[PDB]
């Protein structure tokens, strides 16, 4: 203001990010992994290589242990969270003679889904690391209540950790977006043919978006009224999203 | 005053219930040919019947639909003329503002009306697996489906089961004994402030439902055989199917 000579004006903070990058070969994100209690991708074993920190949610390592046989050695967590009402005797076992930290989560208010988040929070900031993103496998699929109850988490997150969060389990990936305005860059190549918006917690008032075929202008999304399901990507490479409530984003993933 | 329903009943081998089923575009769970067998109307939606021809397949004939709709951009060539062939009716349904799935809704009840039929469910194979932009689409459908039709819709896929509750008292009998152990109180679209029940290992006197604030899942029964829920807005109820 007071100054002289050019000075920028007007400016707005945007939240710039791209979804499907960690699942690119090459790069270099800065992200941890944490493996539900669901069949695992074969897309697992490369986003585990690269991974910053990788742990495990109670039956998450059951599944991680019997897709591993012969080089388990080389698929050791971090930690592995969770109550232990789901994970095998011998696998419980065997990560804890291999060093993994396995820690008791109890509570019965809270999914071990939550639970592991604020247990790799800690470990986060504990280790003086930081991360651009927490990818999370599994929690799609299998039962209604769990699907559910992981797109429940994502919204308790914005209270457990500063680090965006996604999900992914087989072709679909979900993101809460906070109140506000996103630029989402889905020029990874590894997009699939949809993507959606669903109003899940309350109805979205006010939101407009670029870069869909389908888009928004200053519109209601809300169930009964307006959900959007099988949109597409209008070529542009980026989809920018503003809404005035916390919004799910969907997506496809190729092939 | 109420609505005493009971959710797993068509699944009972035993019964009179009168209802319709609707196959969407989902890998078929076992429990279908029974579903079939005592169905008042069968209908498909897209690819629904890809999968229904693809299970079928040397017995096709006895599992004919009364009607297929869609949009034809799933149904495979081979199976499209098959159906056509024996009789079933093809029904297009362009309309890319809403899914095969509400407009089979709507081609369903009006084939009910028009037929002077009388249904207590129309039960839904499918829909909560898959494309996670899918099983909301599915749930947005039962949003819809109020008006639509007056008959209750139940999705049911796997080992779920999902219902919509409108405002109001409901009770749902849940001793069929194809219970599972869980189930859930879901506040999809917006929270509902004022949620009653019964039933339940966690019940809710006058409480808040709401994603951030509180969400029902993995909850039990109390063994009395019985769930009653009053909510002030459209609220989700889902549960498990034994094994
Ligand atoms: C109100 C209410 N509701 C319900 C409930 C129950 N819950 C919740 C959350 C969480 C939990 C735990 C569980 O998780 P897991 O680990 O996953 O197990 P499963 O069954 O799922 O397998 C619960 C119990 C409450 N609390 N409240
Ligand atoms: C806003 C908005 N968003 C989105 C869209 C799109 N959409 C929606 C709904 C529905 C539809 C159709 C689809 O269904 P299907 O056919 O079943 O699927 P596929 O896979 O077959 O393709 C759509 C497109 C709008 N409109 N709006
Ligand atoms: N059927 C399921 N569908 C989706 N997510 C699941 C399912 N079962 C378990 N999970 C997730 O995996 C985490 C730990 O698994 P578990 O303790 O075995 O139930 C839970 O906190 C859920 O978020
Ligand atoms: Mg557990
Ligand atoms: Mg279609």
């Amino acid at each position: 203001h007071h100054s002289s000579g050019l000075v920028p004006r007007g400016s707005h903070m945007e939240h710039a990010f791209t979804p499907l990058e960690p699942l690119l070969p090459t790069g270099n994100l800065k992200y941890c992994l944490v493996v539900l209690n669901q069949p695992l991708d074969a897309r697992f074993r490369h986003l585990w290589k690269k991974a910053l920190l990788r742990a495990c949610a109670d039956g998450g390592a059951n599944h991680l242990y019997d897709l591993t046989e012969g080089e388990r050695e080389s698929f050791l967590p971090e930690f592995v969270s969770g109550d232990f009402d789901s994970i095998r005797p011998e696998v419980k076992e065997y990560y804890t003679k291999k060093g993994c930290d396995l820690i008791s989560t109890p509570d019965q208010d809270h999914t071990d889904f939550t639970k592991c988040l604020q247990v790799l929070q800690r470990k986060i900031e504990e280790k003086e690391l930081q991360v651009d993103v927490i990818v999370t496998l599994g929690g799609l699929g299998g039962r209604f209540d769990q699907i559910m109850a992981s797109v429940n988490t994502l919204f308790q997150a914005t209270h457990i950790t500063p680090v965006p969060i996604i999900i992914i389990q087989k072709d679909s990936l979900i993101y809460l977006l906070q109140p506000g305005k996103h630029r989402l860059h889905v020029d990874t190549g590894m997009e699939g043919s949809w993507c959606g918006l669903i109003p899940v917690g309350q109805p979205c008032n006010q939101v407009t978006t670029t870069g869909l075929k389908w888009n928004l202008t200053n519109d209601v999304l809300g169930f009964g009224t307006l959900v959007s399901t099988s949109n597409t990507y209008d070529g542009s490479g980026l989809v920018t999203v503003e809404t005035d409530h916390p919004l799910l984003w969907t997506m496809a993933i190729k092939s």
